[PDB]
Order: structure tokens, then C-alpha cells, then sequence
């Protein structure tokens, strides 16, 4: 472990693994630390959708981003295989945004105008879909928001990131941020590091941060439980959605299935009720789930911010330090933006002013 | 593999292991050959209570033999551990059977006149478990109707047998009996043996030898399905008990919950529908469960006979020729009186004649 | 379950399934039953190597049919994913087949005439995999001597057969194979079923159907013991083998290492011995290997027969039965051939002599 | 969470839980906060041994304190289980610190003046051990270095603590001690805490309250790694031990086998060099483990001091403020004794001053 670096970063979670990618990228000499194994924490528990348009409600600067970091996952399991040798397990089916109400058509088709959205009749779905339940009104058909396995991601991306010289070092929490001297000076257990850039992707947990560089910037967990079945007896190749709960079909014979919404828990393991409300919700979305083997159940911290809105920019007074936290339902998908914004705030480049606006640190 | 043994316990389960071990209790030279490893199949789902008051529905025959075969657990654990090292984790708490209607009441309250059985108020079982439901219009306490953990009475009873000189085959499934000759000859893909004595303990799979040896008994898988949770926050000692549903409280903090019914369900994986039933019935009984953490979810296969009961005695052609299959739901707390029975029956000892008539290969 | 089947498989293996699929793209009414789930024994067990280039010491009739199927290969996960939407993982880095030696030298030259298949001096191997043993001497590169996960691929080939037609029933063993009427009569536990034809897949089980049906074709496990680590820290695109041994990198970021050679063990959980043997050997092959986190162990049994080669074709007396079982170390890479070999003899279609030939069921 | 409490614990091992435990048992109002599960780190990664005699080459005041927590384990398991309904899980076969030379026979003979200790010849050993190896000098027999499972341990003094009133927080990581006003103040993510009395006994990850107090105890972390088998064909009563090497055989049939010893390692999972070495050591103590089946493997991190010794203690300059961490090989043997040493000092109650003196904060 040097003693000394262009750049840092804390946290080893997708957004960390991202960022240290690109600025290796950038040919600049980086070291992210991060506090267990790369991307064993919230990063792990994420379904990986690519969900652009799960957060359209209002085109503001948010959805262009997204829409964006969409692209950019364009080539991107190409470009990181190259490198890392990791496949990022891409699916592109596409989703399957059912309407169980006349008000779920309502906020569905409020899209329409997008292009790659196309409304589906009931018919129409279950001619793609014959298993989706028979209780629906219809649904929206997203083409682009398709998902990958964001454990692999995250390992792609590290890897390729050591490839171009990146420095990880996993097991190595990060103590504390010293912005005192003309250098930052980061304090772990395992040694002490100076650097001209330090960046705080700890996720949920970056609050520690943002408090010791006098920021009140808070996070709030929101626990999501999930479970997996095996699909060995039905054809099911597009992603169903339905109020933020989806079934989502990997490329093993798996159904990634999911997602309770617990304020303020901190646990990682799922609960009993939760468990239960998931298995309930699944069935009215897919009726033979209920007759598949279950395999395996976990759990998920997702960085809740005041705003529901991630923090993405520059310490108000201090360019040296940056931030990239706050990623609610939309890490996966908003990794590749993140990691290059980022990327370009310390390369000094010119950003899109409306982006760097929407996500600044010092937020109403 | 000798090529001549005294007595031959096909299955390895926890009623072969039984018979194994008390036959080399009688030292007789015997053999035990198991499919796959020592109890890994129903065994091992097994809840392990020793509910005698489960079944007294009738005082008949069926009823004695399981009081007689929980008497017979006296001592077993302190007994088999002497030889073993291994422990079968007994739990005295004792057993509350809720009721949650006046027909629950009546049928519990058919059982007053036996002794250790006590009916308890509402107000009293609350006293004692205050997190038990509140729903409950009181609940019998049944005493001696304690838990092991099934899995380590048969590596107990196994390990104890081996002591004794039993020799113990994992990995060689039996292929075929031959009653031809004088003495018995089994077929198996690692080699052929001779005995004057073959046991068929097969559990659920039995039905094949049955049809081999020119009987009809069949045998129907009745499929459950369980789970585990952490219980770290609340007191529970003693076992909860609703229409065939349970929690036990393990002395390692866990609570195993439990059971479906799948009549003619082969499958040993549990379906999510099934976990799903499994919470939702466990949550009427101990609210305060779905708080509690998810460690496992596992299944078992039920060996279900025509009228409910075991089949365990001598073919009615051949005395050679001995059965132990069928025990429903009490075979954890029927191997001991099981494998004395055919340890008797092969020793040409004298035994209850009721039991032996209740029990009989060929009933109508 | 019908009551008839034009065609039914016994073993759901990768051979079954394989089989399975290649009869119902025939549009041939077909089932296939397995004992446990598709692909649960040695299928699972497999590295996955498509090792052609390990049957050319003499290029006879094995190593054309070896070629042969390595080339099946070309397109077939595309084909199965398009039917399964179940990624077979393929990675196409090649393998290098290491010289210890001035003998494995010699020996490993010899192939040096092939095509896609080449020598590499010592320091034109490192060029490639720096971190390979420095005590090399060298290695032959096979070009088409790839990887893909036997699991996923056994499957795939399932899935597939089931959207074409077929009826796989898992937890569904078959006991007898009755030839008296005019068609076969397959009994199960779940019934009993008559077809046209049947093929035994049973990998190293299927001894008990030859004898069923008067041959005595031997079979003997052959017990492989492995392990993966994660390689997370250096780069490794090819496969990398020596002596039956190997250490390939699969697209997860995993390492599959191993195995060793136990004849007559059925048991299927690797023992410490085996374990410490398999790590040994990594070490000596890639020395980095030593610092890489274990990730699982596990234990598969070859089916072994009289001469390491598989009893592929039609019972001598009986055109309606086949049998496709015996493939030592090459499973995974003869599983397309043999399909669709079992397949063209049932459609009665035009097969090679040669091939037919050398996996007779009655060699001398 | 309340907002104040008379004591509170930082760290949830064996070590803040049996503090927790005594504080609760003199009626303390007492919260315990872990970043992550009761006993998820090092605690669960013990072998359990209670090895006073491990500390007897000089008997000086660690040897007297190390006897003195042994004895404080009579009758602890029956304690705790009546408030908890955990089992401990006791195992008193004893142990045999094993001698493979004569130098091994001189130091071990050194301690043969002391009670319950005493002096076994080659074939004495092998008569209560026969699988032991042949290649011993003899061995030293401590009937009182017996063994418990660590993780039942901590969660048996957590539940019972619990049930007498003290309040644990998982997942509820300490993030600053603050000491300015006439309490302690305490900070996490779930809110801030105000105490009479803070207690860090976060084990190998103290080091950054000391440095937050003032002090500079350092803390290294000595890896450790291990594995475990199934022992289910010969006996073995007592635990087998050499050159800090072990081989304990739990009431459950598994032998707990290991440990190598990795300074500088923050790593919690083995990597295959470690484990490689641990089977090679095992199999010199006991040679017939080479054929038992591989159960687990797992890491953890001993708590290094700058002498080996543990700090257990009042901060110096503030005796509002308690440190219980460094227990480098003997945290689960000297938990009863820390944890009562921890709370009669809180109490201001009478101590044994040599002890004091020899975990002293400040030495040197
Ligand atoms: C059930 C569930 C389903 C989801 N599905 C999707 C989905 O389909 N699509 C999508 O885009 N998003 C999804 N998400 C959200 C997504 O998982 C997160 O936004 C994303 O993982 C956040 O990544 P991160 O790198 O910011 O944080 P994390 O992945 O949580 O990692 C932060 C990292 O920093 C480390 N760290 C913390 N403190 C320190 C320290 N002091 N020093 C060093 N390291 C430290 C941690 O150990 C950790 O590795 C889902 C979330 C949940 C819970
Ligand atoms: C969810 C659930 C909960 C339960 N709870 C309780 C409870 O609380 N108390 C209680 O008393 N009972 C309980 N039971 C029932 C109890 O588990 C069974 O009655 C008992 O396990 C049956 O034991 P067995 O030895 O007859 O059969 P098994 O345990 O099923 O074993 C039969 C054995 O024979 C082997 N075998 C099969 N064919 C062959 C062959 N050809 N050659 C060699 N070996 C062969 C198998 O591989 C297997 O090891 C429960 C069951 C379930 C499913
Ligand atoms: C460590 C190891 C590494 C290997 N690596 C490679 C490699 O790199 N490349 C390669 O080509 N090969 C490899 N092989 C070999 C390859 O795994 C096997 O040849 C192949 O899996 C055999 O497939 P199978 O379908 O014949 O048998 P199996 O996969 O063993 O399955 C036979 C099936 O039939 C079922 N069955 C048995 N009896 C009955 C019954 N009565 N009724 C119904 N079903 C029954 C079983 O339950 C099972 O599912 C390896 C093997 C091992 C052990
Ligand atoms: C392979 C191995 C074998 C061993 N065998 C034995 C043996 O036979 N006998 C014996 O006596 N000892 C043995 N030991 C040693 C023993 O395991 C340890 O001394 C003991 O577990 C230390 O306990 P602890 O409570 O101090 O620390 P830990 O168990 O490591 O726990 C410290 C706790 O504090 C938490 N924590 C850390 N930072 C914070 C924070 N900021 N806020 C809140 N919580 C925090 C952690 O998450 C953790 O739960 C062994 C160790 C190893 C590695």
C-alpha cells in the first residue's frame, strides 16, 4: 500500500468499483478501500434491472441521467470482459410493466410519448407472456430496461480497474478523512494514505463522511428482502414489474424475485413476514411461481436520502473531496454515469451543468 | 463387505439404524446397507418430536406401542452417547396443544383422563409462554412429548452399532432380494451378500422389495415442507402445536417450523407456495415470528401406508424376512420400540402379541 | 405421466437430457425420468472441458467421434438458448496442455501435426499466462479444446426438450424394464409405462439395467474430487492442464481446479486427503493459486467400464433398447454426438459404421 | 434505542457479551451495540478450547487468572441455559498436548507437578487413543482443558443477558466515544447515547477507540484458518493438540481441525495455501482423518497485542471508560473471568490487584 495517491476512493460497493475503473481510465494513479469484499453489500442484494423508466415521473435532470447511464451500458460488458475476463451476465428481454387498476394504466401510460415504451393490451401480453396473471389490464412494454447481475458487474469492473493499475485493497475500512494540509490524509487500520482527490462511495454508510467534512447530508436505510426460485418448467423471457416488485428471469433457469421496503432497518438478513409478503406479491404477478423450488433468500440496505435523489458532485468547499451516494433503486443502473461524472469532475472536464446541479451535495 | 452376514438391515435411516444397533446389541453379526449417507433422507427432515399424544386418537394397540416407544427414549440419550460421543440433543420443555375453537377443545380435552396430559387455560399458557397466541381458547400440556434432533439419533444409534461390530454401508443401495436357497441373497452394485435375516427399512422407498417378495403393501409419499428461524428475542420452551403444525424451540436458538402435506409429491425441495403456508400458518400461533430472522428451508418425504400405520413384523411366507416401513409421522419417536420389535422377532423372543397382530405385513 | 411414450430416457444427466432433446426436435412423443433432479451427479461434477485433444494418442474411431462432437458444439448454445433462454457459458480461451518434462515434451509433439493445435516454447506460454509455473518446458496449445458449465448445459438441453414436446419427470426412478409384449413396459414408483423404445443413461447406475436385460456390462466409479478458488487477482484466459489435470478460469471469475482418480468409491463428498491431493497439484501448475480464497468442494463419480469407453448403440438382442453410458472423462464434449447419435438409431437413419462399432455393447 | 444508559457495550463477541451479561446480573441498566451479529466474527471462528494449560510455562499471574476463568466455567452452561435455553455445548473428554520428540517430552513434562495433569507414555496415549499417530513420544494429559462451541457460548450470555434487562443492538455500528461532558457520549448511525460508563470490547478492531481516547494500543490481526470434517468412523474422546494445532471432536461427530497463524492478515475467508497446511499438519496428528469427508472451512481474526496479552482495564486518565480486547488464543477460555473483572471494576468492587496490574492499560 502506497503511501501516497492521485486519487482515493472509499467504498468497494459498484459505484466505488465504477469510479476507480474510470479513473484508472484516465490514467490517473488510484486506490480504493473498501471495508470487506468488493461489492458484498448492497450491491449483491440488487435484482441489476436497468430501470431508466421506473423514474420518469417527471422528465427532469434525474430521468436524462438515467436515461443516459442507460446507454452507456451500451458495449460496456464487451469493453469490461476484455479486461477482467468477467461476464456481466446481460439479459435483454426487456420489461413488463403490468396494470393490475385503471390508475395503474394511468401512471403507465404517461410514457406513451417515449419512444421503445409501447403499451401492451392483456391480450398482447399474455400472447409473449401466457403466465403473467390473467388479472391485468395490460402493461407497458420497456425494451431497454433490461438487467444484469450486479455482483459481476462490480467484479468486471474492479478487475479491469486492476488491469489499467488500479490499487484495490479489500478489509480496509477507512477511518478517517483529514482534509487538513495542502493533501488529503486518509487513516485506515491497516496504515495511513495521502492523496490529491478523495471519493466517498460507502453507500448507506457514507453518512460517517459527510459528517466529519461538516456536512449534515443524511442516509436513511431502506431494507429490501428477495428470494430466488428455480424456472424450470415455464417460458418466461421479459422481466415482470408491478409497484416497485419484480420477477426477473437470469440466464441460469433462476427468478430473482423481489423487494420489501424497510425504513430504518439496518439487518441484512431477511425476516419471516417479509419473506412471506414477497412469496404473496410474486403469485399475483405469476401464478405458477408458486409450485417452483425455492433456492435462495437475502436482504439489502438501499441509501435512502432525504430527497430520494443520489449525491453526486463536489464538497461545497472543497474540490478535492467528492461524493457519489444516495443511489436508492438505481445503483446498477446508474453506475456507468456515476463512475464518469465523477471521473470528469476530477479530470477537470466540463460536465452537464443541469446534472451537476440536480444530484450538488448542498441540496435544499 | 463380507460375503455371509447373520442379519441385514437394508435403509439408513433412523429406523435401520435402530435395528442395526440392537441387533449388534444381541451380537449378532450384521450389516446395514444405505443408498446414500446414514439418515440423509426423511430422517433429516424430521421435526423430532416424540409425540406420542399426536396419535392417541383411539387408545388401541397403535397407541401403547408409542407411549411404550417414548418410555424406551429414557436413558437413550445418556446410553448411545457412551458409545457414540455423539449427542441426540433431547429438549424437556414439553409440548403446549393449542386450541383455537371449541372443536380443538373437544378434541384435546378427549385426553384428560390420561396422566402428564393437563389442560391449560388461555391465562395459564400465556403465563407460561406470554407470546403464544392470543387467539387460543387455552391449550393441553403434554409433558413427556419432548424433541431430539432425528439426525443425530441415527448417527447416535449408527456410530453405537459400530462399536458393536455392525458393519455399515453408505453409498450401496440394495438392488434385489433373493429368498431362493436356504439363506437370503441380496444383489448390490458393490457386491453380493448372504444372510439368514434381511430387514427391509427403506422408508418411503420400501414398496419396492415388498412387490419383490410377492406382497402388495404400497407406500404414498406425503411430502412437508419446513423452515428455521432465529429465535434471539423471545423465551419459548415449550413446543407449539396446531393441526399437525409446530414450532420447537432447538437448544441452539432456533425454532424449526413446520409442515405441509403433499400426498404422492416425490420432490425433497420445498416449493415456495408451500414456505409461503408454512409462515403464514406459524405467524397464527407465534405472532411475534415474523420478526425473527430465516436460517433454512428443507423437506422431507412422509412414508404414507394404506390405513396410516407401519408395517413391522415377519413376511407372512418367510420368518426370514422382516419389515419396518411406513411410520407416517412418528418415526423419530417409534425407532427405539421398532428396533427392539425386530431385534425381538429375529432373536425368536417372545413379544406383545397386540402389537405384532397391529403391525402385521398382511392386513386387510 | 401417460400411460405411452414413443420414446423414453432413463437418467437425466447431461447424456439423458442431451438425448431427450435431440428425439423431440425429431418430433418423436418422448419422456424421460430421473431418479433425483436433471443433472444432480456427475454432470454437476464436471469441469466442462470439450478435451477432444486428450483421445489423439491414436487417432482412431474415439477421436473422430471425439472431433466430431467437439464440432456439434459450434452453434449449440445459441441453438438452446434461443429454446431455453438458459446461457450454456462457453468461454472459448483455448487450452495449454503444460510439459513438466523432456518426456511430456516428447509425448505432447506428437499432436503437433493437428490443426488449431500448436507448440509454445517456455517463455512463449509465460507471454501469454505470466503467472503459469516457471517450471515448464513448454506446452501445446488446442485452440478448440474450450469450456463450457455442464450443469447449465444439461439444462439447457432439458428446457429445450420441454418447449419442443418432452416430459421429464424428475424424483421418478425406474425400477424394472420389462421386454415380454410386443413393447417395452418401464415400471416407477409413480407408475408404470409403455414405449417403443428406451434408452438407458443412467451414467455409472446403468449396470442394473444391462443385467435386467441379460448383459453383464460392468461398471466401476471412478471418483473425481474438486475445488474453486477466486481469482481475483491475476489474469488467466486460458485453460490450464497437465496429467488429467486442470485449473480452468471460468467467466465468473472462478477458478475450477482438480481432480483426483479414486476407482471403486461411490461416495460423492470429497475426503481431506483428496482435498490437500487436488491442492498440491494446482500449486505445482499455477503458483499464485495459493493465496486465492476457496470458494467450494465437491466430488463427482466417472463411470468406468471395462476399457474407459462408453457402450453407446442398440441391445444385441433387442433393437427397441439402447444404452448410452460409460463416458470415463469425456462426458461433457461426447453429450452432442451421443444424442444425436442414440436419436439417429432410433429414427432408424443412416449412422456411421465405424463409430457404431466402437462403442458396441458387446465388446469381445 | 433509549437516550441514556448506565453502561454500555461496544462490541457483540464473546467478550461484550459475557460483559453485558454480569453488568445485566447486577441489575445495570446495560446496552451492547455490534455493527454486525452476536458473535459473528472471531468468536465463531474459535475451536472452543478452555486451554489454561497453554499458559503454564511460566506460572506467573496470566497462568492464575487463565485457571481461574476455567474454573469460573464450572456450572456456567447450566447457568446460562436457564435463562437462555441455549446449550453451550460442553464436550469434557479432556486433552492430549501430543509429543513427537524428546525436546516436546521435556517441555511437556515441565508441567507434571501440576493437579489434574499428568504424564502419558507412547502406548498409554494409544491405549485411550489408538487412532492416534505412532510417531509420538507420549503425551501430557489436562483433564480440564476441555471444549465448548464459542458461538452457543456468546449467544447463551446475549439471550440471558436479555432476559435480565440489558438491551442489544446488532447492526448498530459505534462510530465516536465522546468524553467532554459529565457522561460519555456515544454516536452511531441509529442515534447518539449518553452513558456512566463505556466498555470497548470490539476485539481486533478496538484500536481505533483507544486512538479516539488518546491512547495508542496498537492491534494486529493474527488470521487463522480452519476446516472441518465428519468423524463418523473411529473414536476420539479427547482433543488432540500440538504446536498450537488442534484437532476437537464435538458431540456432534464433526472434529474441528486446525489453525495456521497469519500476522497482518485482515482477511476472513482461507485461501487454499492455509488449508493445504492445515490437512498436512492434521494428518501427522491423527492419520486416519486423510479419509474423512470434508465438512467446512473457515477464517478468522485473532485480536494481537504488542505482547500477546489482552488490555482489560480503565483507561488511564478516565474511569468512566473500560477496554476488554487483545485475547490473542484464549478470548472464549478467559470470557467468564474478563467479563466479571469488567463489571466489579463498573461496581468499584474489591479486585484481585496482580491482575489488574497485568492488563494494564499503559504497560510500558
Ligand atoms: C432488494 C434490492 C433490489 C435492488 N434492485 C436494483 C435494481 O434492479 N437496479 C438498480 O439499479 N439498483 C437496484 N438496487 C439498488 C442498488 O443495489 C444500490 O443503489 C447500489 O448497490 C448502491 O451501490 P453503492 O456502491 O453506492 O453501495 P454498496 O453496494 O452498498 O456498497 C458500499 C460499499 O462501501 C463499503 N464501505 C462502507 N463504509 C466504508 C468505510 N468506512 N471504508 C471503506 N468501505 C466502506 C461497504 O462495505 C460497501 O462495499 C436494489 C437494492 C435492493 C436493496
Ligand atoms: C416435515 C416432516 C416432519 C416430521 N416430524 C416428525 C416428528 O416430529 N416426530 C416423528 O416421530 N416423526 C416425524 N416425521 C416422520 C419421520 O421423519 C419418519 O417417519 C422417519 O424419518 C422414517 O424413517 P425411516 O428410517 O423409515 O425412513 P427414511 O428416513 O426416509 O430413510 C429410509 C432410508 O433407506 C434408504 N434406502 C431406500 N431405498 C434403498 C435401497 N434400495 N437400498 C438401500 N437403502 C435404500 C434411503 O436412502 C434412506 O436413508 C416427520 C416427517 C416429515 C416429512
Ligand atoms: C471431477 C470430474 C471432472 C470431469 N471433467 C470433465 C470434463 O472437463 N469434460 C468432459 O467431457 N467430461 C468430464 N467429466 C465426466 C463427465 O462428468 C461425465 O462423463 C458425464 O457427467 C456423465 O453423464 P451421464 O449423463 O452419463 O451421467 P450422470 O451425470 O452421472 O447422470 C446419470 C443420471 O441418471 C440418473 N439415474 C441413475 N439411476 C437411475 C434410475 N434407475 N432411474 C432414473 N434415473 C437414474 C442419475 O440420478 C443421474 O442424474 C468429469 C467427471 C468428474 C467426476
Ligand atoms: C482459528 C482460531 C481458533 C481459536 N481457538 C480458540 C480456542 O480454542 N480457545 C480460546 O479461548 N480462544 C480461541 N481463539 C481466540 C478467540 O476466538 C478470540 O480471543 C475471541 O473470539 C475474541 O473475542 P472478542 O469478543 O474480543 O472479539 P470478536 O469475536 O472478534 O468480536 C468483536 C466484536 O465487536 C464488533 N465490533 C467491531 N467494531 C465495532 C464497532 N465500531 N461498533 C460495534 N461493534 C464493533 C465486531 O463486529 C465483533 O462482533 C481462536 C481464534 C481463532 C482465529
Amino acid at each position: 500500500m502506497k503511501r501516497h495517491y492521485e486519487a482515493v476512493v472509499i467504498g468497494g460497493g459498484i459505484i466505488g468499483s465504477a469510479i476507480a475503473y474510470y479513473l484508472a481510465k484516465e490514467n490517473k494513479n488510484t486506490a480504493l478501500f473498501e471495508s470487506g469484499t468488493m461489492g458484498g453489500r448492497t450491491t449483491s442484494a440488487a435484482a441489476g434491472m436497468l430501470g431508466a423508466h421506473a423514474e420518469c415521473e417527471e422528465r427532469d435532470a434525474f430521468f436524462d441521467f438515467a436515461m443516459h447511464s442507460q446507454r452507456l451500458y451500451k458495449g460496456l460488458g464487451e469493453e469490461l470482459y476484455a479486461l477482467s475476463g468477467v461476464d456481466i451476465r446481460q439479459h435483454n428481454g426487456g420489461m413488463f410493466k403490468l396494470a393490475f387498476s385503471e390508475e395503474d394504466v394511468l401512471q403507465l401510460r404517461q410514457m406513451d410519448d417515449l419512444d421503445s415504451v409501447s403499451w401492451y393490451s392483456k391480450e398482447e401480453v399474455l400472447e409473449k407472456e401466457p403466465y403473467a396473471s390473467g388479472d391485468i389490464f395490460g402493461a407497458s412494454f420497456i425494451q431497454d430496461d433490461v438487467h444484469v447481475e450486479p455482483y459481476f458487474v462490480c467484479k468486471a469492473y474492479v478487475k479491469a480497474a486492476k488491469m489499467l493499475g488500479a490499487e484495490i485493497f479489500e478489509h480496509t475500512p477507512v477511518l478517517h478523512v483529514e482534509r487538513d494540509g495542502e493533501a488529503l490524509f486518509i487513516k485506515t487500520p491497516s496504515g495511513d494514505v495521502w492523496a490529491n482527490h478523495v471519493v466517498v462511495a460507502s453507500g448507506v454508510w457514507s453518512g460517517m463522511f459527510f459528517k466529519q467534512l461538516g456536512l449534515n447530508n443524511a442516509f436513511l436505510p431502506v431494507k429490501g428482502e428477495c428470494l430466488s426460485v428455480w424456472n424450470d418448467d415455464i417460458p418466461l423471457t421479459k422481466t415482470l414489474y408491478h409497484d416497485h416488485c419484480y420477477i426477473v428471469p437470469r440466464k441460469s433457469g433462476r427468478l430473482v424475485v423481489g423487494a420489501t421496503m424497510k425504513p430504518g432497518d439496518w439487518s441484512e438478513t431477511p425476516d419471516l413476514g417479509g419473506l412471506e409478503s414477497v412469496m404473496k406479491k410474486a403469485k399475483t404477478m405469476l401464478p405458477p411461481i408458486q409450485n417452483m423450488k425455492v433456492d435462495r433468500f437475502w436482504a439489502g440496505l438501499r441509501p435512502g436520502t432525504k430527497d430520494g435523489k443520489p449525491y453526486i458532485g463536489r464538497h461545497p468547499e472543497d474540490s478535492r473531496i467528492l461524493f457519489a451516494a444516495g443511489h436508492f433503486r438505481n445503483g446498477i443502473l446508474l453506475a456507468p454515469a456515476t463512475g464518469a461524472l465523477i471521473s470528469d469532475l476530477i479530470m477537470n472536464k466540463e460536465v452537464n451543468q443541469d446534472w451537476l446541479h440536480a444530484f450538488r451535495i448542498d441540496r435544499k
